[PDB]
């Protein structure tokens, strides 16, 4: 109803979250 790209950003953000999580997972 509103849009669709924002709902898709979830699959685009998980890529940045994967590397972002690995950095904190490796060193904190």
């Amino acid at each position: 109803s509103g849009n669709y790209v924002l709902d898709l950003i979830y699959s685009l953000h998980k890529q940045i979250n994967r590397g972002l999580k690995k950095i904190v997972l490796g060193w904190a």
